[PDB]
């Protein structure tokens, strides 16, 4: 039974649990702000410095998840609110993609919206090049910030919103449940082969960014999340 | 659209938005005691009085729901761990099935183990007419004890239990994540036609039973409920 | 070598190896609940029945001890969340203040806040009366309600605190350790004479009280407990 | 406030949460065995992955920790059993000393048997020339196996010991309650500045050695721990 589980309330640099990349900053309130407001094709990213082993090559065995989290995206005159949040699950090794362009990228992908991870995205943004719905969306990414579901959502301005992600290794589902301040929920689920998709050591966190013309406050409040991985 | 949502820290005979069935009883701390310590095949049911909507018969839409608790089992001399508590979906006017056996029934089937519900079962006793596991086990069921599927578990005596659960109307997963007291999860994940196992309006709730010899506590320590359909 | 050792997983109301003084009560759960939310002025006590010896007059020789114990505070409609619970050793003829007027006394003093008695004190309200820190705190208490020595911790409704309590005879040093439900910790020592301060033949136990405005729920969950002293 | 916390039931080697130096294995049974029975002057230590802050050169600030732990000590044919288990935190960089001779340096220093680090000692072995008591011993060791101080004690072949340290960081006390076979406990406490002993970021961890006439099987199997740094 290995197990990997922590709970952030608040963040400080400094703390060796966190991995920052990127514009990533830290607020004086704990809060972690991820993109930059006056940078061009900001991009920030908070990763769990533990690398997390979620499969064993030999038992091949995949272990199952539960982690909470909490975010909010503030806008900002006179910028367009965008690109997004995403949660993701990548290459221990994983670093923002080179000459990343930001904005509809999410900070996981190349200009085609190509990268190896599989992620949850809180998009604010439809880019027609990734094939967006046509409103802010949840989605699934595998791979790709071309979602392989999305789900019609809204992202509400100074909103803090509450997520609970649990995946199942045995029918390999990633289900998403979203609350936003208004007390309604918006839920996906998806199933993906992690270990078909995803090395064995992984790490997780958190990736935002923006452009030009569009920049808005993302920021990553707290962090909760438990893994077990049936060994023997 | 159509949410339903609330959060129990504690409980309290009196509040008419609960229901009560059985030997269920409220402790002065707050806790739902579920069966009768000192009773034959004893059997407590508690239900959310208002009748939930998770499906509308004009649009065909599904609801999504987010919903966690904390249980507490606990043994005592000299009985059998027994047997165990399950968190239930069913029609609004359900009650205890009539000529109640409790036992491996878990208050909410017939002898052959057959009833009409939807639930997540926290089995620790092995009913080999139900086609138990050998061991402790978090099961989904359908219309039946007899699972349609079951995750190895292990029930701590004394130990408080967090459960989360997430049901996506979409894909019609639902998934469960256990935390158990040495920090360890466990998931179970499966699909299941909520519309068509369910009437249009149904309620939500806990029961749990024991036997002759087989007798526990069993706890409702706290709930909480979040449940959105999507309307016209 | 002379050891005492003993554990309680759960208590009953009726079990010889524990005293019950005041308003404690035992649950259906095993639960030992120490104050009546319906009294005012409430206080309750429990200890272990057999008395331990801490100390011998012939050798001189302090004895050293582990225990270990979970509790739970739980605030109720419409008291304030008081007074708390104190983990304490005092003479074997020791019993609820003459006259005690509950409240910031936690049953273990008198009206002034002086008894005979060493304990660990989790304070949920500040009495000025009694020096108490401006905040929720745990206190290392000598003869007086008025801590030695406090330290800033926050009391969690309806969590449950595990607490572990080390006494080096050598260095004459109580230290202890708190476990909040956010999972932080929290330590406090000081050194402490049992020896100067108490009787050779001690009696552990908890205690809780109330006022008129100030109740709660006051619950001692789990105790375990080893003592030894180099004898002859 | 920054946490770091986890629990070990068992290991397996693979987990990124651990590094394992020299001859340091993982058995079949989830048991850790620190030393190499064939190798002479055998040295083997497991540490967090994970560097933990326990102190701040902006705050000032030292955190407390709780931890609690069980090895085991079998002898073996036809050698000597030696020389011990150590629980120790040490510099991030910490590695097993250039050229160990292993025996009573435990592993963590030098020939004269000086070292960077803090450790709680199980010593089996009588090295006069590091002052050791004549009997088997605890003891609490600051930058050298000359322990700063020692209290008898009696290691049990086969026997698994329980053993809970706590630092408080007020008093800068380290606190030591050791569990024997036989359900008698020992305890050893000591006050040592962390801040001046040890850089900001440490890693905590066990260390066996052996020689080449004494060696016994040195295992760990299990491991519990939580600090606290109260941030800015
Ligand atoms: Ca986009
Ligand atoms: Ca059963
Ligand atoms: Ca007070
Ligand atoms: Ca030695
Ligand atoms: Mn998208
Ligand atoms: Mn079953
Ligand atoms: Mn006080
Ligand atoms: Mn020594």
């Amino acid at each position: 039974a290995e197990t990997v589980s922590f709970n952030f309330n608040s963040f400080s640099e400094g703390n060796p649990a966190i991995n920052f990349q990127g514009d990533v900053t830290v607020l004086s309130n704990g809060n972690i702000q991820l993109t930059n407001l006056n940078k061009v094709n900001s991009v920030g990213r908070v990763l769990y410095a533990m690398p997390v082993r979620i499969w064993s090559s030999a038992t091949g065995n995949v272990a199952s998840f539960l982690t909470s989290f909490s975010f909010e995206m503030k806008d900002i005159k006179d910028y367009d609110p965008a690109d997004g949040i995403i949660f993701f699950i990548a290459p221990e090794d994983t670093q923002i993609p080179a000459g990343s362009i930001g904005g509809g990228t999410l900070g996981v992908s190349d200009t085609k919206g190509a990268g190896h991870f599989v992620g949850v995205e809180f998009d604010t943004y439809s880019n027609s090049e990734y094939n967006d719905p046509p409103t802010d969306h949840v989605g699934i990414d595998v791979n790709s910030v071309d979602s392989v579901k999305t789900v019609p959502w809204n992202s509400v301005s100074g909103a803090v919103v509450k997520v609970t992600v649990i995946y199942d290794s045995s029918t390999k589902t990633l289900s998403v449940a979203v609350t936003n301040d208004n007390g309604d929920i918006t839920t996906i689920a998806q199933v993906v082969d992690l270990k078909a998709k995803l090395p064995e050591r992984v790490k997780f966190g958190f990736s935002a960014s923006g452009s030009l013309g569009g920049r808005q406050i993302h920021l990553i409040r707290s962090w909760s999340f438990t893994s077990t991985l049936i060994t023997t």
